[PDB]
């Protein structure tokens, strides 16, 4: 129901359905199911390797008359091999073709990292393959060159709003100096173990909407192993989160999502189950108070789960 007005003039649903890590074999049906339930924003990306599957679910729902295209907010993200201005449109055309749509509502630069271009006929999506066997290889395309190509695509009608994912403050600040169309959205890893409060305040002060990912902190096998190795509890089991949930008669999941949604940050949880699907859609049924916000703020330990340093020592967050 609630909406964030982007600096581009369009309304972005505050609560969306996250397509990152969705089960491949049920993806189309979950998308359809989610539209039927009332979800309108779908947060996707070229790297998720499921945009055809998302487009088929979307297609089904539009065909049965449940929603019109203009009612949906489809986000995709430009992958790291496609930053050169010759190639940004090739990537975006594949997204649009996969999604079976004529525009996307939001197209983000996925990471400030420039992998060497790989033809889409060779491998798609390429992931960490950079055309040099198992080795990473990079190309010298400044962020602003990519941004200017995105701007061109906005003016060509293929994208409504553009933004960035996984940008630190200094890089976002420098982008703002060269941008003609300002970034509308900043999407970052955001949970009580990685709060980055000055980054949030910065983005919000410039009228940039913030979308959180990984609102639940560690969830994958690897992230929960790290957690155990660090003697750090999963957020669902964290004593502060459980105390606040108990206090409000709510689940830890609901406290985690509300923490963000109450501060005006967009959320895109994986809702892979009809129980989660309905709980995650009604997160705004209670308000955290000032003491809750103070208790949660103490949890910040700068624990970052999504770090290109881990890929190839790429210094994005250093």
């Amino acid at each position: 129901m609630p909406s964030i007005k982007l600096n581009s003039g369009y309304d972005m649903p505050a609560v969306g359905f996250g397509c990152w890590k969705v089960d491949v074999d049920t993806c189309s049906e979950q998308i359809y199911r989610a539209i039927k339930t009332g979800y309108r924003l779908f947060d996707g990306a070229e790297d998720y390797a499921n945009e055809k599957l998302v487009g088929a679910g979307v297609k089904k729902a539009i065909d049965e008359g449940i929603v019109k295209r203009e009612d949906l907010f489809l986000t995709s993200k430009l992958w790291n091999n496609y930053h050169h201005p010759d190639n940004v449109e090739k990537a975006l055309n594949r997204t649009l073709s996969d999604l079976q749509v004529d525009y996307v509502d939001l197209f983000l630069i996925h990471f400030p990292v420039t992998f060497k271009f790989v033809p889409l006929e060779e491998k798609y999506p390429p992931g960490f393959y950079c055309g040099k066997g198992d080795n990473f290889d990079y190309e010298d395309v400044p962020i602003l060159e990519t941004w200017k190509a995105l701007e061109k695509l906005v003016k060509a009608g293929k994208i409504r709003s553009i933004g960035v994912s996984n940008f630190p403050g200094a890089l976002l600040l420098d982008l703002l100096r060269g941008a003609t169309i300002k970034p509308s959205v900043l999407q970052v890893e955001h949970h009580p173990y990685l709060q980055q409060p000055r980054l949030i305040e910065f983005a919000q002060s410039r009228g940039i909407a913030v979308t959180a990912y990984s609102s639940f902190g560690p969830q994958s096998f690897v992230e929960l192993n790290q957690g155990r190795a660090l003697n750090t509890s999963p957020l669902f089991e964290n004593e502060t989160i459980k105390a606040i949930a108990a206090k409000h008669g709510k689940s830890p999941a609901q406290v985690l999502l509300r923490w963000s949604s109450q501060r005006g940050i967009a959320i895109i949880p994986k809702s892979n189950t009809v129980p989660r699907l309905l709980e995650n859609k009604d997160v705004n049924s209670f308000d955290l108070d000032e003491q809750d916000f103070a208790d949660i703020a103490k949890l910040d330990i700068n624990l970052r789960f999504n770090d290109p340093w881990d890929w190839d020592k790429i210094p994005i967050f250093v």
